[PDB]
């Protein structure tokens, strides 16, 4: 891909003898980023997830905006501040402490609990607790134990 089919710098060899702009340029020095809806050498190939998002240029990884998801990211999501929202679902994840599905009702939990279970604020504990609101402690000898009982591991 060198000599006279020689591939100056800013581009890349697409085939053996031909150069094309590298991933995500184009133009005459390929100098100008592609628009958001191409990506690829020379913007040759399709972003699906534009406008509200942009694909990787080299590889086209999909990239919504933070608050969109879909297989386009043209679905907006209904995260609360403390639920980061999936571009694949919409789903909100809940930062430990905080439950509903869009991760803005917190948690009724002692501190021992590592978080709560998302549709019903039920605690999780901590391994080496138990208690509806893992108040206890387990009588293991360190192992954890069962949540309703003490009951050991």
């Amino acid at each position: 891909c060198e000599g006279p089919d020689a591939c100056q710098k800013d581009e890349v060899c697409v085939k053996p003898g031909l150069c094309r702009c590298k991933p995500g340029f184009f133009g005459a020095h390929c100098s100008s980023r592609c628009p958001g809806q191409y990506w690829g050498p020379d913007c040759r190939e399709s972003c699906p997830c534009h406008p509200h998002g942009q694909c990787e240029p080299a590889t086209g990884a999909c990239q919504c905006q933070a608050d969109r998801w879909g297989a386009r990211c043209e679905f907006p999501c209904a995260c609360g501040p403390h639920g980061r929202c999936d571009p694949a679902t919409g789903v909100c994840h809940c930062e430990p402490g905080w439950w509903s599905s869009t991760c803005r009702r917190p948690c009724q939990c002692n501190t021992a609990a590592a978080r709560c279970e998302q549709a019903t604020g039920a605690c999780v504990c901590k391994p080496g607790w138990w208690g509806r609101r893992c108040s206890f402690r387990c009588n293991c000898h360190g192992s954890p134990c069962e949540q309703d009982s003490g009951r050991c591991a």
